[PDB]
């Protein structure tokens, strides 16, 4: 379904890329998005898919747009427009100056000071989950580790029951990779339906969990409102349930398919942090955007106020202009350039927790299960959206080659 071409968009810039179901998805989602960087494609194109929107295809433009919030507003950050308009999470739906005050509060619940504190719980859960899987010689990685590890850590931090995960995970997924049964607005309202009573309960009787902290927090000297707290907690839930969860699967899929890279990290464990960064570049997975605040000429293209522009965070690091041999995974890559965690004033606030979860996973998995592979005859299928992922990741290994710590 292609939307009618707006009067100001020239046909030579039309490239009908569908961010929710890209044409070359079978080759891997990053590969599918990379088609936007083929020689015949302009730096900035217009797709008639998903209501019609621009797409910046090179790191230079992506970075410039994320820095220029005066022209590229985060008030409507998602495609399609209905989703971008319903999207009201804090701080993401706000532009500076208003946005700034809320970042400090979010940092208090998912920032570094919180990670170093959860250190032991994170370490222990990773080891427990992996040791239980180790003797089985197989696992469905997405449901057996990728989901439970980061999600249970988030539910613990947020003080929410693990039995609520199926419902919350479903809702979160409808906001990033909708199956069609719910509009973004309906999923958002359902998430708020869940959160409102909890936020009120915790404003009445404060706990030490993340929701209590946000709900009773202050923003630049004054009390946060119940509405603001809800809009912030909603965002934290999405971040905890649909980011690292997907990234871990892209990384494990790659390691399962590349014995040489596994051996490198097994023989030189000190390279894991660097490997984490290279994997974050190669398997970057987020793509949201902004809305034009006024008519603006950007890199020779006339943009109109109201136009939506997708600025794929995923593409910067895959841009050959930023990293040579972009599809290659080089743990010794000198300068790892990427915008995987964003760029500009909205730089990811959960990246410290994310890196910890990634590094702990790499270390603890390779320590116990150094040799593993994709299950016999399995064809790994990816899924695309605001956050891309892996549909299923069946892995196998010989228990005799494992180590119980
Ligand atoms: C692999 C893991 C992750 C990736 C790739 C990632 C990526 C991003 C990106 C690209 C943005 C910028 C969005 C924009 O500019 O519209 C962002 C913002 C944010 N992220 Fe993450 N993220 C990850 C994990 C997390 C986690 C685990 C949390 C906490 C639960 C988190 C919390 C946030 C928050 C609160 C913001 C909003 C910052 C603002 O709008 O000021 N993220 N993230
Ligand atoms: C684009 C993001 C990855 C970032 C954290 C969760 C997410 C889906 C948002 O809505 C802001
Ligand atoms: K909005």
């Amino acid at each position: 379904n292609l939307a009618p071409l707006p009067p100001h968009v020239p046909e030579h810039l039309v490239f009908d890329f569908d961010m929710y179901n890209p044409s070359n998805l079978s080759a891997g989602v990053q590969e599918a998005w990379a088609v936007l960087q083929e020689s015949n494609v302009p730096d900035l194109v217009w797709t008639r898919c998903n209501g019609g929107h621009w797409i910046a295809t090179r790191g230079q433009l992506i970075r410039e747009a994320y820095e220029d919030y005066r022209h590229f507003s985060s008030e409507c950050p998602f495609i399609p427009r209905e989703a971008g308009e319903a999207y009201d999470f804090i701080p993401t739906s706000m532009d500076p100056p208003e946005q700034r005050q809320f970042r400090a509060l979010a940092n208090q619940v998912v920032g570094m000071p919180v990670v170093d504190k959860l250190e032991n719980r994170i370490q222990e859960l990773a080891c427990s989950l992996i040791e239980s899987l180790r003797p089985q010689g197989q696992c469905n990685f997405t449901e057996d580790y990728a989901e439970p590890f980061p999600i249970r850590i988030f539910m613990l931090l947020a003080g929410l029951p693990e039995e609520d995960i199926p419902h919350l995970k479903y809702l979160t997924d409808q906001m990033t990779r909708p199956d069609g049964s719910m509009t973004f607005a309906e999923a958002k309202e359902a998430l708020y339906d869940y959160l409102i009573p909890i936020i009120e309960q915790r404003r009445q009787k404060p706990g030490t969990d993340a929701i209590s902290i946000v709900a009773n927090g202050q923003v630049n000297g004054r009390p946060i409102t119940s509405d603001e707290a809800k809009r912030m907690c909603g965002l934290l839930l999405v971040g905890g349930l649909d980011t690292v969860v997907n990234f871990l699967s892209f990384s494990m899929e790659f390691l399962a398919k590349s014995p040489e890279h596994r051996q490198e990290l097994i023989e030189r464990p000190e390279r894991i942090p660097a490997a984490c960064e290279e994997l974050l570049r190669r398997f970057s997975l987020v793509a949201d955007g902004r809305i034009l605040t006024s008519d603006y000429e950007f890199h020779g293209v006339q943009l109109k106020k109201g136009d939506q522009i997708l600025l794929p965070q995923m593409l910067s690091g895959l841009d050959e202009r930023e990293n040579a041999c972009p599809m290659h995974v080089d743990f010794s890559r000198q300068k790892v350039s990427h915008t995987t965690f964003g760029h500009g004033s909205h730089l990811c606030l959960g990246q410290h927790l994310a890196r910890r979860e990634i590094i702990v996973t790499l270390k603890e998995w390779l320590t116990r299960i150094p040799d593993f592979s994709i299950a016999p005859g399995a064809q790994i299928q990816h899924k695309s959206g605001i956050v891309s992922g892996v549909q299923a990741l069946p892995l196998v290994w010989d228990p005799a080659t494992t180590k119980a710590v």
